[PDB]
């Protein structure tokens, strides 16, 4: 299935080269998979979600996304126009307030929530969680991400936007989850993207068009934007069978475009998420 004039990041994920604008993907499109977006929430009413999104948890006075960030990330995972996995089910977990902030204790509670909550959902092809958030190193935050992964969820987390080694950030520094750096449309490491040994993969992160609150759309940049490309990719590959929650990060690394990114520091993987779809 070809989507013409797709956002550059979608086109990139199904291409052996930069500079194209059509996204190619198997029509199964993540059907039967689920992706949790642990963030500021998701505007489920957005026409782009087609009824496939819903809020399942909040730690605040509302489950509404009053920020937009969570809605944008969810759109990159699974919206009809802006999403990687256009038929996945999206579950919003609001651990961040409308200012985009959240206490680590609330974020941890949200991760443990997902590990249990998946047992209340129908996800026969598998379960993914996208965590476009982070802060300074915390063993407790890392451990929560590790538990979520251990429980049978493909956990994708943002490397961070500090142009620094991600070893000093959490959950980025957790070895057992999939830590995602950001690239731009010219295959350069995004200027803000963290790097380091803890990174597992890069995805499109600069100038990413997706859904926004109030039924709108906008382009923003961050490792927050790269992460949902990888989460959506995992969901897509899981419905194809190709991989499982426990092996998806390795599989994505195995099958990535290799050595094609510029300004990757010595010691950081040079791997760009790729669906290996042959139309
Ligand atoms: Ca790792």
């Amino acid at each position: 299935a070809a989507q013409t004039n797709a956002p550059w990041g979608l086109a990139r994920i199904s291409s052996t080269s930069p500079g194209t604008s059509t996204y190619y993907y198997d029509e199964s499109a993540g059907q039967g998979s689920c992706v949790y977006v642990i963030d500021t929430g998701i505007e489920a009413s957005h026409p782009e979600f087609e009824g496939r999104a819903q809020m399942v948890k909040t730690y605040y006075y509302s489950s509404r996304d009053g920020n937009g960030h969570g809605t944008h990330c969810a759109g990159t995972v699974g919206s009809r126009t802006y999403g990687v996995a256009k038929k996945t089910q999206l579950f919003g977990v609001k651990v961040l307030d409308d200012n985009g902030s959240g206490q680590y204790s609330t974020i941890i509670a949200g991760m443990d929530f997902v590990a249990s909550d998946k047992n209340n959902r129908n996800c026969p092809k598998g379960v993914v969680a996208s965590l476009s958030l982070g802060g300074g190193y915390s063993s407790s935050v890392n451990s929560a991400a590790a538990r979520l992964q251990s429980s049978g969820v493909m956990v994708a987390v943002a490397a961070g936007n500090n142009n620094a080694d991600a070893r000093n950030y959490s959950p980025a520094s957790e070895p057992s989850v999939c830590t995602v750096g950001a690239s731009d449309r010219y295959d350069r490491r995004s200027s803000f993207s963290n790097y380091g040994s803890v990174l597992d993969i890069f995805g499109p992160g600069t100038s990413i068009l997706s859904t926004w609150i109030g039924g709108s759309t906008r382009s923003i940049s961050g490792t927050s934007m790269a992460t949902p490309h990888v989460a959506g990719l995992a969901a897509y590959l899981m419905t194809l069978g190709k991989t499982t929650a426990a092996s998806a990060c390795r599989y994505i690394a195995d099958t990535a475009n290799k050595g094609d990114l510029s300004n990757i520091p010595f010691g950081t993987v040079n791997l760009l998420a790729y669906n290996n779809y042959q139309a």
